C-alpha cells in the first residue's frame, strides 16, 4: 500500500460539545488522524470565564491524552480586557471566537456584526497578547429594507467588508475567516494577502471545512443531513475551495467544523440542527479530494504546515510527537457513529468508499 | 372592505393522494374555500388508464359532492394519441401534466425534459382535443463538469427554453408553467404574452401557489416543512412573484401545489419528501397576501376569474353554484392536521394566525 508521512496534523476548527457526547467524539480526533485540535466554545452556555475554559481542556486531555488542544473563548459582552490579558499569560486560551448572532447554533445572543466597534477594546488586547481572532462570516440575515436583502446564499458575501474593516483597524492582528464556502471569499483572501512573501507575512487566513469541498446546494436540500452553517453552496462556489484547497497558499489551511448531532437533532421536520460530522475520517475526506484532483504533494501543508505555522504551534505544547501517516487502504464508512447507549451520529458521506486510512507512527 | 365574494374559486394544482390520506383531504378543498379544484396525477402507480381516472374521480365525488373535480393524466411513456381522444371525447380528463424524473414526489415515472421529442405525437392530440399542458418547469440535476450545472436553484430558469420551444411547435395548445418561483420564469411569461390584454387569448399560463409568495430559502433552509419543488428561491424571486400574483394581468392564477405528506415522511434526516400542505386554508392564505399587499381588488381574478377562462370552465359541470365568501374573521392555524387514526400533517404557516376566514353560501 502507498503512503504518505503528513506530520503533526492541524484541525483548526472542532466542535466536541459536553457530557457524553464529548466522551464518544473526542477520542475521534485522533482516529480522523489529527494531532492538534483548536476547539470551538459554543456551548451551553458559552465559554465566556476562565474558570470553564481550565475546566474544560482538562476534561479534553483526560479524554485524549495525546491530541493537543488549543482552546478559544466565545466573542460575548461578558470579556473585559484583563480577562484577556490573565488568560492569554496562563495559556488559557489561543484565540477567541465570533459568533453573529441569530446565523449558526448555540450563537444568540453573541453579536451584533455591522458593528463590531463595541469589541475594539477587546480585540486591542487580543492583538497584543498574538490571539487569533476566529470569525462565523456570515450577515445575519435582514430580508426587506433599507439595504440589500440578505440571505442564507449572500450572507457570507455580505460579511466580507466586515472583515476588511477589521484587518485595517488592527492590522497586527491575527484573524481568520472561518469555514469559506463562497468564491467571493475566497477572492478577497487572496486580495488581502496579494503581496504576501513566505507565510510567517499571513496575518488573515481562511480555513475550509471537508464537507464543503464535496457539497453543493443540491446535496444538502432536502438532506438535513448534509446541512450546516455556513450552507453549502454553487457549483462554482465549491470549484473556487477545492481550487482553493489543493492552491498550496499559506492562507488557506483545514478546519473541519465537524459538529455532532445525535440523530434525532437532524430528523426534525421543523428547525434542523446544523453541523455536519467529519471528525471520525478528518483527513481521509480530504486525501479523497487531493488524490481526485491529482495535488497530493500539497495536502502536506493543508492539513499540517499551514495551520502550525499560523497558530504559533510550538513543538513544547503539542501532547504528542506521533505523526500521522496516511496508507491507501481501502474502507467503508459506517451508517452510524454510536456510543451503544443513547447518542448516534451520522457521519458524512456515510456508506461510502475512501482510498486512503490512517495509522500513527512516533519519532526517532 | 370586510366580506368579499369569490364566486367559484379556482385551484388550478391539488393533490389529493389515495387510501386513508384522502379521505382526509378532499373534503378540506371545500374546508379551504375552494369550489373548482384541478386534481394532478402521481399515484402509485400513476394515473394513466381510463378505468382509474374514472374511479378516481368518482371515489372523489363520494368524498366531497359540492367540490368540482377537474381531472388529469400523467404524462408517461404508457400513453397513446389513441388514449387522448378516448378520454377528451368521454369528458374524463381536462389536461395531462408533465413530470420529469426524479425531481420531485412520485416522479421516478417521469419524462427527460432534455428530449421531448417521443410525446410530440402526444401533444398533438392533446392540441386537437383543447386540453391543457400542465408543466412543472424544472431539468433534472447535472452535476457534469463538462456542460453548465443545473441545480435546484437555477431548475426552472432552465427550463424556460424548452417551453418557448413547446410554444412555438404548438401555438394553439394551452400549456401552463406550473408554480412560478424566480424572476426569470415571471419575465418570460410577461415576454410570451407581449400584446394580450383580456383573457382569453392567453395560451401559455402560469399559476402561482400560496407558499411561494411567503417563502425564501431561509424558510426552508431547516424546516422540511417548507421544502417543496421548485424548491423556494431568493427575495428577489418571490418579489416577483408577489408583483405578478397581485398583478391582475390574466395570464397568473392560483394553483396551490397543496401536497400532502404524513409527518414522518418529512421529519427525516435524508430523503425527505418534497412538498407543502396548503388545501385547509388554500384562499385565506392568498387573501392575506392580497391585504399586505393593499390590492384586493384583484384576488376574485386571481383566485377565481383569470382560472375559469383559462381552462374555461363551463355552468354545465360545477358540482356546486355556491360562492365562496370571505370574511374577515381572525382564525389560528392548527399545530397538527389529524385524522385521529394514522395520518397527521403539518399545515403551511402552522400557529399562525390569518386575517381572514371563508364560508359558504348559495347563489339564489
Ligand atoms: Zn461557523
Ligand atoms: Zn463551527
Ligand atoms: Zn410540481
Ligand atoms: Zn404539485
Amino acid at each position: 500500500v502507498q503512503e504518505i508521512d503528513l506530520g503533526l496534523t492541524c484541525d483548526m476548527h472542532v466542535h466536541v460539545r459536553e457530557g457524553a457526547m464529548c466522551e464518544l467524539v473526542t477520542p475521534k480526533i485522533r482516529d480522523g488522524g489529527v494531532s492538534i485540535a483548536y476547539i470551538m466554545p459554543n456551548l451551553q452556555p458559552p465559554i465566556t470565564t476562565l474558570d470553564r475554559v481550565i475546566e474544560y481542556k482538562k476534561t479534553l486531555q483526560k479524554l485524549a491524552p495525546k491530541t493537543t488542544f488549543l482552546m478559544s473563548f466565545y466573542l460575548s459582552k461578558d470579556l473585559t480586557p484583563d480577562l484577556i490579558h490573565e488568560a492569554a499569560q496562563q495559556h488559557a486560551i489561543r484565540g477567541v471566537k465570533c459568533y453573529p448572532a441569530g446565523v449558526t447554533t448555540n450563537s444568540a445572543a453573541g453579536v451584533d456584526p455591522n458593528d463590531f466597534s463595541a469589541f475594539y477594546p477587546i480585540f486591542k488586547a487580543m492583538q497584543e497578547e498574538n490571539l487569533v481572532l476566529n470569525l462565523h462570516g456570515e450577515k445575519p440575515s435582514v430580508h426587506d429594507g433599507d439595504k440589500e436583502p440578505i440571505h442564507v446564499l449572500n450572507a457570507e458575501e455580505a460579511f466580507l467588508p466586515a472583515l476588511k474593516k477589521l484587518h485595517n483597524d488592527f492590522p497586527n492582528l491575527k484573524i481568520i475567516l472561518e469555514h469559506c464556502t463562497s468564491e467571493s471569499a475566497i477572492k478577497t483572501i487572496e486580495d488581502i494577502n496579494k503581496n504576501v512573501k513566505k507565510a510567517t507575512d499571513v496575518k488573515v487566513a481562511a480555513t475550509l471545512t471537508a464537507h464543503h469541498l464535496f457539497l453543493t446546494i443540491d446535496d444538502w436540500a432536502g438532506n438535513p443531513v448534509n446541512f450546516c452553517k455556513p450552507v453549502a453552496k454553487l457549483p462554482n462556489d465549491k470549484k473556487a475551495l477545492v481550487k482553493a484547497a489543493v492552491s498550496g497558499k499559506p492562507y488557506f489551511f483545514f478546519g473541519s467544523d465537524s459538529a455532532p448531532h445525535p440523530v434525532q437533532n437532524k430528523a426534525n421536520y421543523e428547525g434542523v440542527c446544523a453541523g455536519v460530522y467529519s471528525q471520525s475520517f478528518a483527513i481521509p475526506y480530504i486525501a479523497q479530494v487531493f488524490e481526485e484532483q491529482n495535488a497530493l504533494e500539497n495536502l502536506k501543508g493543508f492539513v499540517s504546515d499551514f495551520g502550525i505555522s499560523f497558530y504559533e504551534v510550538k513543538d513544547s505544547e503539542v501532547a504528542s510527537s506521533d505523526k500521522a501517516i496516511l496508507f491507501k487502504k481501502e474502507q467503508v464508512i459506517p451508517q452510524v457513529i454510536s456510543d451503544g447507549k443513547d447518542i448516534s451520529i451520522i457521519p458524512f458521506k456515510a456508506g461510502d468508499k475512501l482510498s486512503w486510512s490512517v495509522r500513527w507512527e512516533p519519532r526517532l
